[PDB]
């Protein structure tokens, strides 16, 4: 209800991948009941990016999510107060990241904080080697554990050459006030870049998210 | 072709869950094209089971799935000759289970030939102490690697009190004659206990299934 | 004691792996108080075996261990009545195996009922391509969780070629009566295959155990 | 070689954990050849933490290992260049750390670039709720992959009531220049807090390092 059909994003990742510093800044736009959002992020710190873009794009906001009225919107209860959430990103060749934002509405903007930092990518990994293309579409699982929010994904990177890269998801996420706690539930998501120059300085981003109760009996 | 929109079910699953043997026999039926199917399941060595009988419910075939038109069917397009499934169930706490089905199929009926093997349970965990009350709705990313198809899972027992436990799926689907991969997608689950008595020695279980490729970005 | 300073084991191994049925069978003597042990292993049934046999090794019992005075020796303890242990073997490359045995001892004899079974394997991955050369030598943490002792592994296997093919390993191990529980510990191991005809239908497989407390 | 028998250290950590921000101060001494190392801690910034503090020890320098002649020491050989390390800690509970440390040598002293990064911290859990007593000593598995020399450890907490909490660590240790690779090998350790105050605003930390080759074959 602070929560309006169209709302302002602003955005600061700073990050650290296989030791490479760097910083991302964005501005963009979306529509909550809707579900989806876009963003045009720059990098200011750090270019050229030695590794994979996709790698942090599911980084650059639960509340552009389409939620049915059967299910509690524990993102848009959130606000004004807003809330934070902390991510692990495994990815089955040993590459791990965490990462964090921040989230909170000043008039109709939402501000992201956001820390980023990825280790132990293999030199001729398709993260280092750049090899990515796209993430698949996928199905998040929602579910609270100790009052906490929780959804983990199983997320893969379509690859030059055919074949997938594997990434599971768990994110916590924290309102910072009391909020009506979903039951178990299901976000499906969409993410595209829609445009960017080579070395990925200037991106336009796209999501796509909905959530549901999933396969009825 | 072989498929029909109405088909039999005869399994056999063998196996252990922390050293405990047992056997179960299943007789069901189901509606490939509709991804629907109902079995009935009997205990017949080894009970009263002395675990929760929902970590079995998945292992008791991907036939049983409504795939839409633009997505190729890897089970149906693999019969008459069949396919065989192995899967690693890997739970939250350390247990970890390995299942196997090889799927043969004779007239209207499917045979199912599976093991089942459970280790490192916890003793005071859900499992050995029969806390779970279902699993919930999934949905599995189905993609080719190697020439076959995986299939992973983050699958979610309800349990009693209100919590959840977590269990990853990883199966590989391989099948036993030549057929069109599909390109990655997405299987909708939803799995019940219909019925069963106190010791569930006697179960009647459903599944539905459905194929699709997500959410558009439209 | 019933552990005596020479020992001898009888196996039986039945178990699949990428759908491969077999059946192995074993006999052998060991030192339990000096931590060694060696075994001859006959393949009944499934010959020619289609995946690496060094995926087997260690599941054909911790009695071989030297145990240092200050550390109770679980296994010896959990003597005669014996003990099982389960296993989970998870591969850096999402092969799974699951391993249990049954230890029973009559007379000077350790018996050893085994299931194995291994899913999920690559087809072109080390273990269905058979190449691998030896388990790397490993240290073994050993804790009491559930009242239960349990032993986790970081296991390399050396494969033709130069790299490593990483493992870990979670095994449980539950007496069948009352022992003394250790607190935190460590085994190492050494285990190699001696000798083996072409296809690993006969092998001689040798273990090397020792307890420790770690470093001071 | 510029590796003398007595080096000191310097450290800034900067890092968040469950977002709380910290900043940590260290200098200490060590003996590179004994493979011991002892170094004063202050919180500069964030005080008093939250969580745990025996989930940064291990990221306050493989420098501080005895090598035996037979083993190359990656390490030692890689200065006065230098070498940096990356590190992810799985923790049993789902809890994930991030670390690295960029190292250099400037005299006798050893400068120490470290970030770290927690998440996912269960709140009733032994990190958040500070029921960890000390690690575990501890077997590192030392071996190439793909040129970048990796170090797996099973790690346990100690905890208040008896049991153990369990991390898996990986790290990566990359050289600045070319240097002899080492076979694979272990790193036996021991780190203690020998002392701090009541909110571990001050900590004196200890650690002992010595590679070896494990049980010999025959």
């Amino acid at each position: 209800s602070v929560i309006k059909s169209d709302m302002k994003i602003k955005l600061r990742m700073e990050g650290t991948v296989n030791g490479h510093k760097f910083v991302i800044e964005g501005e963009g736009e979306g529509k909550p009941y809707e579900g989806t959002q876009t963003m045009n992020l720059k990098v200011k710190e750090g270019a050229p990016l030695p590794f994979a873009y996709d790698i942090l794009t599911t980084v650059f906001n639960r509340v552009f999510t389409k939620y049915p009225k059967h299910i509690p919107d524990y993102f848009k209860q959130s606000f004004p107060e807003g809330y934070s959430w902390e991510r692990s990103m495994t990815f089955e060749d040993g590459g791990i990241c965490t990462a964090r934002n921040d989230i909170t509405l000043e008039g109709d903007c939402f501000f992201n904080e956001i820390r980023f930092d990825g280790v132990n990518f293999p030199p001729n990994g398709p993260v280092m080697q750049k090899k990515t293309l796209k993430w698949e579409p996928s199905t998040e699982k929602m579910y609270v554990r100790d009052g906490v929010l929780t959804g983990d994904i199983n997320m893969a990177l379509l690859l030059e050459g055919g074949g997938h890269y594997r990434c599971d998801f768990k994110t916590t996420y924290k309102a910072k006030k009391g909020v009506q706690l979903p039951d178990y539930h299901f976000v499906d998501h969409c993410i595209e870049i829609l445009s960017h120059d080579k070395d990925y300085n200037n991106v336009k981003l796209y999501e796509h998210a909905v959530a549901h109760s999933g396969l009825p009996r």
